[PDB]
């Protein structure tokens, strides 16, 4: 009998995490399923209200989920947003944890554009991981579109007061997933646009290889674990990380060498991948590896 706002019925748990809970919802007024992200009001470290402001700042973008509502819901703050499909991580599992180059390239082309969009709205994303990239709903007009989701860790990298790029600094506690995060993120540096692009590169390599060569590093503290992973990242030449994928190596070398304040050349990066895509005789037809598989649905 729980409701969010005038018209959103809260249904079954379709997920949870440190963030709180994901529920299937229904807009009763429109007969449409929605996703309802719930954060306990009692939360130390609220991030749902921030995230809602980020989405409003992103506005309606290609591959940006629509957000319908922010408001209270029993002992939770609730954000009603577009019900999307499976994550790239869930899809990766469906596809035996390797994607074809065609798939990774279709993903990468889209995601460079997504990131560029986020960046054009003066946001850095700072939580690149396969779990935060969702296809649209099986059957929907956007099932083929890779969406970017979860802006809880985002930040305005252009200060709205000054309209200047945020300053460089270090001693930043680490933001994002260890596996994909930029080398500079490991070093406690302020993240900027480069770091989102580098994280994507890492994730692309994950998709292509099946794994990254710094997965499963154990340490006694989370700080030591992050440190070892970043050490391994620094110790692993792009040449061997991206062996057999010359354009990924080029992408990764480029993003890693970006200056803190530097506007990435997204056109260049897209073209590395679109020129590759074309040389391989791939057709951008959204025939991803997971097409014709039974996709999980709430
Ligand atoms: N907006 C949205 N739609 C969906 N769709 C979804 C969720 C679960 C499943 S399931 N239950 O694995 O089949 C399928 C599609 N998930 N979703 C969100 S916001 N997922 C999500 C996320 F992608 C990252 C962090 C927290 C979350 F709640």
């Amino acid at each position: 009998v729980l409701m969010v706002g005038p018209n959103f019925r809260v249904g079954k748990k379709i997920g949870c995490g440190n963030f709180g809970e994901l529920r299937l919802g229904k807009n009763l007024y429109t007969n449409e399923y929605v996703a309802i992200k719930l954060e306990p009001m009692k939360s130390r470290a609220p991030q749902l209200h921030l995230e809602y402001r980020f989405y409003k700042q992103l506005g309606s973008g290609d591959g940006i989920p629509q957000v319908y509502y922010f408001g209270p819901c029993g002992k939770y703050n609730a954000m009603v947003l577009e019900l999307l499909g499976p994550s790239l991580e869930d899809l990766f599992d469906l596809c035996d944890r390797t994607f074809s180059l065609k798939t990774v390239l279709m993903i990468a082309i889209q995601l460079i554009s997504r990131m560029e969009y986020v960046h054009s709205k003066n946001l850095i994303y700072r939580d690149v991981k396969p779990e935060n990239f969702l296809i649209g709903r099986p059957g929907n007009k956007t099932q083929q579109v890779i969406h970017i989701i979860d802006f809880a860790l985002a930040k305005e990298y252009i200060d709205p007061e000054t309209k200047k790029h945020i300053p460089y600094r270090e001693h930043k506690s680490l933001t994002g997933t260890a596996r994909y995060m930029s080398i500079n993120t490991h070093l406690g540096k302020e993240q900027s646009r480069r770091d989102d692009l580098e994280a994507l590169g890492h994730m692309f390599m994950y998709f292509l290889r099946g794994s990254l060569p710094w997965q499963g590093l154990k340490a006694d503290t989370l700080k030591e674990r992050y440190q070892k992973i970043g050490d391994t990242k620094r110790a692993t030449p792009i040449e061997v990380l991206c062996e057999n994928f010359p354009e990924m190596a080029t992408y990764l070398r480029y993003v890693r060498r970006l200056d803190f304040f530097e506007k990435p050349d997204y056109d260049y990066l897209r073209k590395l991948f679109t020129d590759l895509f074309d040389r391989k005789g791939y057709m951008f037809d959204y025939e991803y590896d997971w097409i014709g598989k039974q996709l999980p649905t709430p």
